[PDB]
């Protein structure tokens, strides 16, 4: 059910979509102020780009407000139309839970917010999200960090009470210190979650700055190698075909101002390419302003990121690699 291209080949390359997790020390926040749901322009222009892939956060504390009280009506109904919109345009999502291991602050694990807990709001979702044409996955969990020793349980949790109620979709797992690409080999070793299904993939993300952030601060981003992508990308490229796993390259990114970033990124999905991997932008849609990074139009006005892009676009994959 991976999205495919009128020529041939997969959709890969997609973008990150904003803003539902936007302000999440805001909580639960006004939809419309502290955080931004993207309408019919944005979808309709990427796919005008040629994009069919999109990866959509959300905070968990948005779907649910309290472990126990049910899910929030308005909320399932904007993850929806963004579904519907997403699916009119002949592009497929990936839904992103973008929560850093954590509810309310607390750590997923903890005696606060049990396993029970992150399993149940999944499984509620995915009843709610089940079998729609839009949906091409759950990305469980963003960029866990500092859990201590808590996330491989968590996400095996979240996995076996999906799959109770949906057997079809995609399941993205990430894995620790925020999902670094280049320190996956270290830090997911021996990283495997289970799913009978066959239909799990392992996602990282992978920022060019010296302090693997995507900040972009000053310091950090003098000096970018043009193969620092690729460099990034090998530990887990080669993780991935050692345990024989599919992966998905979730968020990369580039300060428009920085030359250096940009030969970076072209290097990075050429390597992509090579390897029928997929990835995702960070990031287009409503609520950027002026963001260095974002890949949002200006004016009617295409970024530069978007124009280094559709060179990429194009391949003779029939499957996920690597």
């Amino acid at each position: 059910d991976w999205p495919v291209n009128d020529e041939g080949g997969l959709a890969l390359h997609g973008v990150n979509i904003s803003g539902a997790g936007f302000a999440p020390h805001i909580t639960p926040g006004k939809n419309g102020t502290h955080y931004f749901y993207p309408e019919k322009k944005h979808f309709k222009y990427y796919a005008d780009q040629g994009i069919r892939l999109i990866r959509f956060p959300f905070i968990w504390e948005r779907v649910q407000h309290s472990l126990d009280s049910g899910l929030n009506f308005d909320q399932i109904r904007l993850l929806k139309k963004t579904l519907d919109l997403a699916a009119q345009n002949g592009q497929k999502v990936i839904l992103d839970m973008h929560n850093y291991g954590r509810y309310h602050g607390e750590l997923i694990g903890s005696s606060k917010v049990p396993y029970e807990a992150y399993a149940s709001v999944w499984r509620k979702l995915a009843e709610r999200f089940k079998g729609h044409p839009g949906l091409l996955g759950y990305d469980i969990m963003n960029e866990p960090h500092s859990t201590v020793g808590l996330w491989p349980g968590a996400a095996q949790a979240a996995v076996d009470a999906i799959r109770e109620v949906d057997d079809q979709t995609l399941i993205f797992i990430e894995g620790e210190r925020w999902s670094s690409a280049y320190h996956w080999p270290l830090v997911n070793a021996n990283f495997l979650i289970n799913d009978p299904a066959d239909r799990l993939i392992y996602e990282a993300h992978l920022y060019f700055d010296d302090d693997f952030s995507g900040k972009y601060m000053a310091q950090t981003s003098r000096n970018i190698d043009p193969m620092i992508g690729v460099e990034r990308a090998r530990p887990f490229i080669e993780w991935l075909q050692k345990h024989g796993q599919k992966g998905f390259l979730g968020e990369y990114g580039i300060p428009d101002d920085l030359p250096e970033a940009a030969q970076a990124m072209d290097n990075l999905l050429a390597y992509l390419n090579d390897n029928c991997v997929p990835s995702a932008y960070w990031a287009g849609g409503p609520g950027w302003g002026t963001y260095k990074l974002a890949i949002e139009p200006r004016n009617g006005k295409d970024r530069p990121q978007m124009e280094l892009m559709r060179k990429h676009l194009a391949n003779d994959c029939t499957a996920i690699g690597p």
